[PDB]
């Protein structure tokens, strides 16, 4: 039986057998008063304490939320929908320590993805046990709030200001600060990691000054703050939050009066209703998302970045293979998971009018010239492979080398990977590749169960991607120093080296995606 006690009450955790060791889970925690009510919309509120012991033993409720429909049945998509209720009362955390209790560990914060509409911290390939395991880390994950309910904006009103879902993240950050003490983990060692909007959280707490003192470095999988869906506009996010007052009937013309309408209609009022408050959408819209709201941002980020005004702390950044095949199957014609997707440039070109809707005949002339120089004009996939390509440079890729060239520029050690290994065991078709979302499971040492299905090599490239975060977390430097590994080179915008990730070697490489990322980063944002 294990008791801790912390600052707001004590709780109970509960015993796990890992690898004929125990880790101990707490799972469940609140961090915060239940935005419920008159708090909906607004910023989380501090918590009063409790007099019993919180029986932190089964994952709370996942915060509210639109699910993923689009292939019911069927686990390659299903695994990351919630898997505990939702619920409006959400805002919970959960802390794996090592056992025996640890006496001064570092502590890995996971912030999940989801485009900033869905996510829970619950999911089974977020589960830290083995982490804490294998590595004596602390890991602490927690559910903030996504879509309309955290991050509707009506600027400068506290009654909806934007980005709760970052204050919820935020504020869970400081609990861990006043708290991991008393579970045996060093608040002064915080690593903060995330992927997808995961990744563009971790970014936004590198610029905002309140997250500063509440981590120590940082880890961005497949995102970060400047991709093109991260930040909302101030104007969008009015015409945005006003178009939904509209469709649920809220439309008022005292603002205040407009968010106290809205607080009466059911969550699911303000769910289904989320979808069509941009007049064209993709795959790839955020509808509520950050946004400049002058408190946790307090200028455009892409100014803060350029100028140098962040944490500065070392980085780790990476991107995955095909980062863009998977969106292809969610509206582009002549796609499915279920067939080789071979597409023509016709069905090409249709589908850069899915993904790019508001730009010029120009613009997507100009993606078209610059992804269809066949090296090759035999090849008959060449269409298929163009467009996620397109997808995944432009939304994932390029943002990501772009931000780590620019943190790294003000003297701070960054160093970049690229993640080129598709899962045995992964059952999309094969022409989607290495999927954007499919390191995570390395990253969480899941291949480490041996009774899993995932081959050896697997095993190894998932123990030594666990051993190298672990000690950029720790020690700030991602190396495996014992097994003769390859030595992981610093991101330097001159030579740009990158650690290739895969089951045979990992090799050292420069300038990822140059052609197309000069495109995409200095042409492309011009028309
Ligand atoms: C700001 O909002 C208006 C309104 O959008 C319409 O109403 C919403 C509730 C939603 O259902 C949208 O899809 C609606 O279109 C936008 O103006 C609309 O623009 C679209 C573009 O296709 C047009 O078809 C509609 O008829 C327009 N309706 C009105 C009332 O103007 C406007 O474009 C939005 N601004 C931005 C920057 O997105
Ligand atoms: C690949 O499949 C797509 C998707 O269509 C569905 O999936 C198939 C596996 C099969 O069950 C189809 O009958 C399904 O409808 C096909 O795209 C369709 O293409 C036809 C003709 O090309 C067109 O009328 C439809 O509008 C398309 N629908 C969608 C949703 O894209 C595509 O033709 C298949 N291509 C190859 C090369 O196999
Ligand atoms: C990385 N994790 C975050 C993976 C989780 N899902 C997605 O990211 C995703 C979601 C998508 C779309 C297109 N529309 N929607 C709708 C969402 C958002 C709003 C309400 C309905 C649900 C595309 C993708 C990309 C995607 C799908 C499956 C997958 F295996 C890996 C992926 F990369
Ligand atoms: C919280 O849990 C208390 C003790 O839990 C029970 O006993 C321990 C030894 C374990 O076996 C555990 O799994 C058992 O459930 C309960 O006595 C107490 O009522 C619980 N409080 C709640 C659920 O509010
Ligand atoms: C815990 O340790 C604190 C300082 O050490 C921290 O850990 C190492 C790994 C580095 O990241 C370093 O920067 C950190 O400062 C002490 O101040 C603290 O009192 C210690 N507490 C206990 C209970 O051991
Ligand atoms: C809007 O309504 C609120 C709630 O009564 C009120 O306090 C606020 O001052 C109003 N503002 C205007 C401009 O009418
Ligand atoms: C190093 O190699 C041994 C086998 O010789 C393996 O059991 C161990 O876990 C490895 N550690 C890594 C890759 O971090």
């Amino acid at each position: 039986d294990i008791i801790i006690a912390t600052k707001n009450g004590k709780v109970r955790g509960m015993q796990l057998t890992v690898f004929g060791g125990t880790v101990t889970a707490f799972l469940g925690i609140p961090y915060a008063q239940p935005p419920l009510g008159r708090l909906r919309f607004k910023k989380p509120q501090s918590l009063t304490k409790w007099s019993d012991i919180w029986n932190a033993t089964k994952y709370a409720n996942s915060c509210c939320q639109n699910i993923d429909q689009s292939f019911p049945g069927f686990h390659g998509s299903e695994m990351w929908n919630p898997n505990t209720d939702l619920s409006e009362d959400c805002l919970y955390l959960n802390v794996w320590i090592p056992a025996p209790k640890p006496k001064n560990a570092t502590v890995l914060i996971w912030i999940y993805g989801g485009g900033f509409q869905t996510g829970t911290s619950s999911l089974h390939v977020y589960d830290g046990k083995f982490l804490a395991r294998v590595e004596r880390v602390i890991v602490v994950s927690m559910n903030y709030r996504v879509g309309a309910l955290g991050f509707l904006a009506l600027p400068g009103n506290p009654e909806a200001p934007g980005n709760m879902g970052l204050f919820d993240q935020q504020l869970a950050l400081q609990w861990v600060q006043k708290n991991i003490a008393a579970f045996g983990g060093n608040p002064k060692s915080v690593t903060l990691f995330g992927e997808s909007a995961g990744a563009a959280s971790v970014s936004l707490h590198l610029l905002s000054p309140g997250s500063h003192s509440l981590f120590t470095r940082a880890i961005l999988q497949s995102g970060s703050f400047n991709a093109p869906w991260a930040v909302t506009s101030l104007y969008e996010a009015r015409n945005r939050t006003l178009n939904l007052a509209k469709l649920t009937g809220c439309s008022r013309e005292n603002e205040t009066e407009i968010i106290k309408c809205l607080r009466n209609k059911d969550p699911q009022e303000i769910l289904l209703n989320e979808a069509f408050v941009v007049p064209y959408g993709t795959p790839l819209s955020v509808n509520f998302g950050p946004t400049v709201d002058g408190d946790f941002l307090t200028d455009m980020p892409d100014i803060l970045l350029e100028l140098g005004q962040f944490k500065k702390t070392q980085i780790l950044v990476g991107v995955n293979k095909d980062e863009g095949t998977a969106f292809l199957v969610y509206g582009a014609p002549g796609f499915s998971k279920d067939n080789n997707s071979i597409i023509t440039r016709k069905e090409f070109q249709e589908g850069l009018k899915i993904f790019f809707p508001g730009v010029s005949e120009f613009g997507k002339e100009s993606i078209l010239f610059h992804y269809t120089d066949w090296v090759d004009d035999q090849r008959p996939e060449n269409y298929r492979e163009a467009l996620g390509d397109v997808v995944g440079d432009y939304n994932f890729i390029c943002p990501a080398l772009e931000f780590t060239k620019k943190f790294s520029e003000w003297g701070n050690n960054a160093f970049f990977y690229y993640f080129e290994h598709r899962s045995s065991k992964l059952p999309w078709p094969e022409w989607m590749g290495v999927m954007h979302g499919y390191e995570i499971e390395f990253v969480f040492g899941l291949p480490l169960e041996r009774r899993d299905q995932y081959t050896k090599a697997e095993e190894i490239l998932s123990r030594s991607i666990v051993k190298r975060w672990a000690n950029f977390a720790k020690y700030g430097n991602p190396q495996e120093t014992q097994n003769q590994s390859t030595s992981w080179p610093v991101f330097k915008s001159t030579e740009q080296k990158y650690l290739t990730l895969n089951t045979e070697s990992t090799r050292i490489m420069t300038k990822l995606r140059a052609q197309q990322c000069r495109f995409w980063t200095s042409f492309f944002p011009k028309v």
